[PDB]
């Protein structure tokens, strides 16, 4: 997160790290027992990190839980990052309390000028690289489809919303990745791609939950 702030420990407590011996992406805890992150995200020999704040040190209140199956979206297109999300299970049941808690899926999409909540443990330069070991926070809008679309011509599918600030300097970034984008109470975006980080004209892509929960309910269902 470029340009945000420290959200306080605990104070987002759907937020998860990926770990396969390091962190490498952000997550988001759907019920006790599933993820949902970015099908970028994918590889083999997860575990799931949960009421995190410093990732490098255990402060008393984390569970760490390894994956027992990944599911990418059967159409996800790795070279134009349509579909860019990604089902986690978890080996066992997070026990949920104040400091690791369940965000629920949107029942609608939300709109162009809502207030949304970015975070992650991602690069906090726009320029060169500084990873913070805290969870960083952005207060950030949805951006009109049109100035989506100006921004990066050819490539916003009906499956992308952009948000963040035309002007740049504040932004999700690399590490961010797969982490959850929170507007009315509701997981409605997941970090996904942009070009560098915080550059003017460039803002977050974000996949657009809304169009999965369909597929997010009866993957769960049968898995
Ligand atoms: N929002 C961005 N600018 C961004 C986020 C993650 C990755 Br990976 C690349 C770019
Ligand atoms: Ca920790």
């Amino acid at each position: 997160i470029v340009g945000g702030y420290t959200c306080g420990a605990n104070t987002v407590p759907y937020q998860v790290s990926l770990n396969s011996g390091y962190h490498f992406c952000g997550g988001s805890l759907i019920n006790s027992q599933w993820v949902v992150s970015a099908a970028h995200c994918y590889k083999s020999g997860i575990q799931v990190r949960l009421g995190e704040d410093n990732i490098n040190v255990v402060e008393g209140n984390e569970q760490f839980i390894s994956a027992s199956k990944s599911i990418v979206h059967p159409s996800y297109n790795s070279n134009t990052l349509n579909n860019d999300i990604m089902l986690i299970k978890l080996k066992s049941a997070a026990s949920l309390n104040s400091r690791v808690a369940s965000i629920s899926l949107p029942t609608s999409c939300a709109s162009a000028g809502t207030q949304c909540l970015i975070s992650g443990w991602g690069n906090t330069k726009s320029s060169g690289t500084s990873y913070p070991d805290v969870l960083k926070c952005l207060k950030a809008p949805i951006l009109s489809d049109s100035s989506c679309k100006s921004a990066y011509p050819g490539q916003i599918t009906s499956n992308m919303f952009c948000a963040g600030y035309l002007e740049g300097g504040k932004d999700s970034c690399q590490g961010d990745s797969g982490g959850p984008v929170v507007c009315s109470g509701k997981l409605q975006g997941i970090v996904s791609w942009g070009s560098g980080c915080a550059q003017k004209n460039k803002p977050g892509v974000y996949t657009k939950v809304c169009n999965y929960v369909s597929w997010i309910k009866q993957t769960i269902a049968s898995n």
